[PDB]
C-alpha cells in the first residue's frame, strides 16, 4: 500500500528528463488524497537529513558527506500521514542546486520547477541567512513556472492560487534576530526581507520586482530556524547519533518543523475543485516532465551573452546618434553635387562606426555591427532621395519667379505683334542656370518645363506669322 | 606615518558611489610601494573579521552579529608590512553581496569591480563549499571589469589579466570529506576540480565552460583556504573578544596559517610600463573607476526576468512585422481603402504582438511598434500617390500626345476646345486611377493655358484673310 522505503521518480539520464515506471505504478496505486511536500535549495545544506526526519525514520533518502553532490534527481517517499486519517503524504527529495560539477547547469531550473508544480507544501531550504540570490532565483523560477503552466491549460481561481504554501528553512542559524534596534521572529525576519520598499520611483523597481512576484505566488508564508546540529566534527554520520546526542535546540526546531508541516499542509488541489491522488498526481508529473522535454520552460542564455547583446544595441543607438549629428556638415540639402554628398555620408558612417567599436562588448559574428552597417546604408538613400526632392522643389519655385512673369505677359498678348519671345526666355535661362544653390536636378526641372512651353512658342510664332500678312 | 585605525574610502552617499577627501588624501600621503589585499563576499561571512586578521589586531574594521548588513562602501586600512621594510600594506574591507534590504542592487558589481582593480590579492570570502552561483558572480564581474578598464585606458602591451590581482578563495565554517570519486583531495585539488572545463567542445559543455574559461584566463594563479567553524555557535557574536583558547583550535592555526601565506606571496601592485604603485598612484586609480563608473562604464547585470521579457518581446514584435507585412497580398481606385487596410494590418499587428509577449513594462515594446507601424502606413500613404502620379501622367501623354502633335501641325489654326473637352472626358474615364486623377489633369490644364488664347488669336487673324 505504502512505500517502505524512497525510491527514484525522476531521473538525470544522459542529459534527458527520465520517470521511473516502477514508482509511477506504486504511486497511481496510492487511492487516498496526497499531501505533497518538496524540499528545494543548493547542494550539501542538508536536505534528505531533514526529509528523513517529516518520514519520521532514522534513515531513508540517502545523505552524504563529502564535497560531491549526492541526492540525483527527484526521489519519492509515498508514507502514511502521521496525523491525518486516510490522508497519504508525498515526500519529494530534490538535487541540490548550484552543483559546481554538473555540465547541465539549467537542469537545476528543471528540477526546481518541478517541485513547485508537483507540491502543496514547498520547503525552501537555505544556510545562515537570507540572500537576495535566493530571493532572485525564487523570483526567476518562478515566473518559468506560471509561464510553463500557462502554455499547458485549457473559473475566477488565478493561476497563483494553486502554487504551493512556502516554507522557508534558515540551517545552522546563529545571527542574531534584531533588525533596527529591535528583536524580530523568523516569520517577522522573512517578512522584512521579501518586503516591498514603498513608493512608487525608479530607485524601488528592481528592489521590489521579485517582492511583487514572490508576494503574489506565495501568499502563505512560513520561516524555520534550525541551529548547528552538531559540532562539526560529528556532523558527518549525523544521522548515526540518537537525538541526545545532537543539540536540544535543534531536536526540539526539528520537532516543530515537523508538526507545522503535519498540521498546515493541505491535499493538493487542481482547478476545478479537484482533490488530487495518486493517479492524478502521476499525470502531473507525466505532463510537466513532458512539457519540458518538449520546451515549453523558457531558457535563457548564460549572462554575460545577454549582457554584450544589451551593451551592442546600446552601441549601435549611439552609433545611429552620432552618424545623425554628424550630417550637419551638410549645411544644404541642396547640395551642389552627389559625390559630395556620398563623401561625407562616408567619412560620417566612419566615423559612426568607430564609436560603435569604442562602445561595444564582444559583437560575435560582427552580428550587431552588420545591424548598424544596413542602418547606415538605409540612411544613405534617405538622405540621396530627400536630396533629389530639395533641389526640385526649390527649383521649380524659381520657374515660377523667373517664367512667371512671362507666363502671364504672353497671356496678355505682349507677344502678339510681328520670335521675340524666344529671345527673351533664352535670357531667362541663363538667369535661371546663374541662381546659385541649385541641385543636381537642376537641368531636369528647367527641360521639362521647356518640353511644357514648346507647344506654346509654335503657336505664338504661327500667330506672328498670320498677323504679318494682314498689313 | 601609516594609520592606527580604518577609514571609509569610498562611501555609498544616498545610491551613488563617492569618496571620502580625508581618506584619499592619508592613501595619496602614503609614499612607499602598496601591497593591496581586498576581500569579497556575501555578506554576513566573516568578511571585516578575517581583515583584522591580517592587520594582526582584534579589533579594526568593525564588525557585528545582527542579520543586517554592517559594513557598507569600501573601507580603507594602510599598515606597514609586516616583513617587508618600507613597503605599506593596503588592506580593503568591502559591503557584503546580496544585502536582501539594498535598493542598489547593482552596486554590489560596482564594489566587486573596484576590489579587483584596486588591489593586487583578491580574496573571495565563499561559505561551506564553493558554490555554482559563486563562480558565475567572480566570471560576470571579472568580464565587466575587464570592460571597465578598456573603456579607460587611452608599444607592445602586457596582456589585462597580467594586471588582475591573486585569487584567494576561502571558504569559512567548512565541515564536508575533502574527497572527490573516492580519492581525497586538498583544499587547492578542490578548487581547482570545480573550476576545471570539461573535455570535448561539444555543446553540451559550452555553459559549463564560459565561466571557467574566463577564471582560468583572468586568475591563473589560485589558491584555496578552509576554516573550521570557529567557535561555539552561542560566540560567534563575540568572537573578536574571546581569547584563542575559547576558539577552535584549528581555526586559529589556519586564520594564522592564511595570514601567513598572505604576506609572503602577495606581490606590489604594478601597472603597465613597468610601474609600481605607490599611495598617490592609487589614490589616481580611485579617482580613475570611481568617475568612470559614476559615467556609466560599468554595465549592470539585470533581472534574469527582465531579460527575458525583452528577449520574448523583441520576438513578438518581429512575429508582429512579420504579418503586418505579409498583408499586402497599389493601382487601388480608392484613397479610403488605404487608411482601411492599414487599420486592419496595425491592429492585426498589436494583437499577434500581445498573443506573444511577456510583461511588457511600460508597454514599451508595444508603444514603440505603435509608433513603428505608423512610418510604414504613412509610407505606403505616399507611396501610392506617387504611383498613381506616374500613372496619370503616362495617360496624359498618350490621350493628349495627339492633339499636341495637332496643334504643332496647325490642324486648330473653336474647334481645339471642343477636343480638348472631350478628351478630358475620355481621361476622366481612364479606370484605374488613384487620387491623382485630378493632380495631372488640372496641372496639365494649367501647363496648357497659354496654348488656347494663342491659337484663338491666328483663328481670329486667320478669319480676316
Ligand atoms: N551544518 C549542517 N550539516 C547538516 C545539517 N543536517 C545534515 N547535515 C550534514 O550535511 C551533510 C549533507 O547532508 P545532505 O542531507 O546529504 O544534504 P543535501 O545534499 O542538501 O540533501 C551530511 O553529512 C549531514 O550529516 C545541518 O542542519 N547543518
Ligand atoms: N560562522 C562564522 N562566523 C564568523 C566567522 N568569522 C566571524 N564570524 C562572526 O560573524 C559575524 C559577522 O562577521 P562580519 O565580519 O561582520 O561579517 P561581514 O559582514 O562579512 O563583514 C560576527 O558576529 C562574527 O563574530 C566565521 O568564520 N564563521
Ligand atoms: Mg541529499
Ligand atoms: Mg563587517
Amino acid at each position: 500500500i505504502h512505500m517502505s522505503d524512497p525510491m527514484c521518480l525522476i531521473e538525470n539520464f544522459n542529459e534527458q528528463l527520465k520517470v521511473n515506471q516502477e514508482a509511477l505504478e506504486i504511486l497511481s496505486a496510492i487511492t487516498q488524497p496526497v499531501v505533497v511536500v518538496a524540499i528545494v535549495g543548493l547542494y550539501r545544506t542538508g536536505k534528505s537529513y531533514l526529509m528523513n526526519k517529516l518520514a519520521g525514520k532514522n534513515k531513508g533518502f540517502s545523505v552524504a558527506s563529502t564535497v560531491q553532490s549526492h541526492t540525483k534527481g527527484i526521489w519519492i517517499w509515498c508514507v502514511p500521514h502521521p496525523n491525518w486519517p486516510n490522508h497519504t503524504l508525498v515526500l519529494l527529495d530534490t538535487e541540490g542546486l548550484g552543483d559546481v560539477e554538473k555540465a547541465d547547469n539549467k537542469n537545476d531550473i528543471q528540477i526546481f520547477a518541478l517541485a513547485l508544480l508537483l507540491s502543496s507544501t514547498f520547503v525552501y531550504n537555505t544556510v545562515n541567512k537570507i540572500d537576495q540570490g535566493a530571493i532572485d532565483l525564487l523570483h526567476n523560477v518562478t515566473e518559468l513556472t506560471d509561464l510553463l503552466k500557462a502554455r499547458n491549460s485549457p473559473d475566477p481561481a488565478d493561476s497563483a492560487s494553486f502554487f504551493p504554501d512556502l516554507v522557508w528553512t534558515l540551517r545552522d542559524f546563529c545571527l542574531g534576530l534584531e533588525i533596527d534596534g529591535q528583536l524580530v521572529t523568523p516569520d517577522e525576519y522573512l517578512e522584512n526581507s521579501l518586503r516591498p520598499k514603498q513608493g512608487s520611483d525608479q530607485r524601488v523597481q528592481n528592489f521590489n520586482l521579485p517582492r511583487l512576484c514572490i508576494q503574489k505566488f506565495f501568499p502563505k508564508k512560513k520561516c524555520f530556524i534550525f541551529d548547528l546540529p552538531a559540532h562539526q566534527k560529528k556532523l558527518a554520520q549525523l544521522e548515526t547519533l540518537p537525538d541526545d546526542e545532537l543539540e536540544p535546540e535543534f531536536v526540539q526546531q526539528v520537532t516543530e518543523f515537523c508538526s507545522y508541516i503535519f498540521s498546515h499542509s493541505m491535499t493538493k488541489t487542481l482547478p476545478g475543485g479537484i482533490m488530487v491522488n495518486g493517479s492524478r498526481l502521476k499525470n502531473l508529473v507525466l505532463t510537466y516532465v513532458n512539457a519540458i522535454s518538449s520546451g515549453d520552460l523558457p531558457c535563457i542564455e548564460n549572462a554575460v551573452l545577454a549582457l554584450a547583446q544589451r551593451e551592442n544595441s546600446a552601441a549601435v543607438q549611439k552609433a545611429i546618434a552620432h552618424y545623425d549629428q554628424q550630417m550637419g556638415q551638410k549645411v544644404q540639402l541642396p547640395m551642389e553635387t552627389l559625390q559630395e554628398l556620398l563623401d561625407l555620408h562616408a567619412t560620417s558612417e566612419r566615423e559612426a562606426i568607430e564609436v560603435f567599436m569604442k562602445n561595444s562588448f564582444k559583437d560575435v559574428d560582427q552580428s550587431f555591427q552588420k545591424e548598424l552597417e544596413t542602418l547606415l546604408d538605409a540612411k544613405q538613400n534617405d538622405i540621396c532621395k530627400r536630396n533629389l526632392e530639395a533641389s526640385s522643389d526649390y527649383c521649380s519655385a524659381l520657374l515660377k519667379d523667373i517664367f512667371g512673369p512671362l507666363e502671364e505677359a504672353v497671356k496678355q498678348g505682349i507677344y502678339s505683334k510681328p520670335n521675340l519671345f524666344i529671345q527673351k526666355t533664352e535670357e531667362l535661362k541663363a538667369k535661371y542656370y546663374r541662381e546659385p544653390r541649385k541641385g543636381i536636378q537642376a537641368e531636369e526641372v528647367l527641360q521639362k518645363y521647356l518640353k511644357s512651353k514648346e507647344s506654346v512658342s509654335h503657336a505664338i510664332l504661327q500667330t506672328d506669322q498670320a498677323l504679318t500678312e494682314t498689313e
